[PDB]
């Protein structure tokens, strides 16, 4: 086995590569804990945060995961393409459907456009809903595996949202149309902010990080072999 | 088997060495049982606690884990990192919705300005809840020990917190956002202050303690074996 | 099997190493049948009972395991480590609650001051739980070994609480925080007086009696086959 010690020497070549090609700064996560929250009754809830746009050679801050509301960091003259990650549990408080349609709005700073509207069918936790034993041998034993593997409702949306930095203000609104639910999100779920490149290969690379690596790693082991035939 | 007498002094020398990098006093757990605990309704429990600052030189003692209100010993001119592990039961007394959120706030003493806030959802224990026999079985006879491997929430939030000894007190609140709940904190919840070293790696070995015996003591075995060889 | 002859003659030095090394009066073992017992409502059960010291030389008594209410011996100018050891049964009487938090408060003779508290949940025993054949044929066919084994909750508090003798009184008081349980203390639970001594090994070899013998005589394996090599 004298492929374990090559290796390190080929992972590292491949995450200088792609930091060189792809700077740590061309995409930001943003956390919706980092958005201000407005909760209505005609909206549902409303995830608005205004926008800091800094020049170039400026050293675009990361967005830090404590909870608090910052303002997102874009550069000035860039195109940014947002890639919404929401999970969330739905809860029945009245009516208990058990199954529900949840309106996601995106709007940016005449007062606001909208930009980007879709409808996701989520499923929502009733009272009368049980866990049976089978699910707790199988989902694993703890109670909150089994809800996160069973009844975590996940909506990935992927370069279809485009924000340029000269507007100030960008909302998420969330609602449900059929009834009004406790809706909880996760606090991993954000927006990540990737900046659009013009080359094609590197947006695909971005939204792709871990297949990224694997598929480098897997391609240049033909470079590594081809120094062994010579 | 030749390497049971000898592993023994590796695990020394190893220890040694953990110790000389990292002091024992870099590290201080202080359990929620030694805050003051403040329930309220518009904001749940408070667990706050005063800070005293030690000059160099003078021998940072360690929180006993005895229940009662004592400072938190910090050094004076030092950052330290707060891990919060948190175990805690919910119990519905009222409307047993089976999942809720729970908001973790963390201030600093212009009164108090918040450095820190996130949210988990939780399992919530209800009274139409029961416990099968097939668990019982599987997750051990003891009742406590199928709770706690099904119902008990664990929650850990680190390197996320930053401190500074300047700050004189330092509060924690927990709350249910749905719905009041018996929250029942297990005893070995609590916050582990670290220094935060400069050096990146030593940070990585204190939050990794466990991990990091386990692969020191497996790459000594490298200058164990090479003096065989020699 | 010629190993069945000599063990004898290890185990029997070993102990009287153990008791050369740990005199018989260095633990004494104080049911809490032999305290006294003060019921209350704002303070749950109390276990109080009075400290007799006696001077060196006077040959320490044992806890005689009658049930009748005995001052505790401890040597004058000792300091003694206190192990809880608890084993109780909680039976709700109303809101049959599963599951609540059990309070451990301890006290020592300007009226009281308190030296260590805790909490534990503890399992209950509602009038709605039942219990499954599959839990009698696996659990032993008596209901009382069923019982022991799944709801029985064992407490367990080493090397936490410190007693001097010059203190005339300590007392434990328990409680649950939710709500009014009927407690059964099993009559095997009691507090253990540890002589802390200054050597470390020894305080840890009283904690460990069975683990030590054990210990012990594996160990002293060794010296028995160095003289056959001889």
């Amino acid at each position: 086995i004298q492929l374990l010690i090559i290796l390190p020497l080929s992972i590292l070549i491949y995450h200088d590569f792609y930091l060189r090609l792809l700077p740590a700064d061309s995409s930001n996560v943003v956390p919706l804990n980092t958005f201000n929250i407005l909760n209505g009754v005609q909206f549902g809830t409303k995830f608005f945060q205004s926008i800091k746009s800094i020049p170039v050679g400026t050293d675009l801050p990361q967005t830090i995961d404590n909870g608090l509301s910052q303002l997102i960091p874009m550069r000035d003259n860039m195109e940014y393409k947002l890639d919404l990650n929401l999970q969330l549990y739905c809860q029945s408080k009245t009516d208990h459907l058990n199954l529900d349609n949840l309106l996601i709005d995106v709007y940016r700073g005449s007062k606001d456009e909208k930009i980007f509207h879709t409808s996701r069918p989520i499923v929502c936790l009733a009272l009368t809903d049980s866990m049976s034993p089978q699910e707790i041998e199988q989902l694993g034993p703890s109670r909150l595996d089994v809800y996160d593997e069973e009844w975590l409702n996940t909506i990935r949306i992927e370069d279809k949202i485009s924000l340029e930095s000269s507007y100030e203000t960008i909302s998420v609104f969330l609602k449900t149309e059929i009834a009004q639910r406790n809706l909880i999100i996760h606090p991993e779920s954000g927006i990540k902010f990737r900046m659009n490149f013009e080359q094609g290969l590197r947006n695909l690379m971005l939204r792709k990080r871990f297949l990224s690596y694997i598929i480098g790693i897997s391609i240049f082991h033909c470079i590594i072999c081809v120094l062994f035939f010579i």
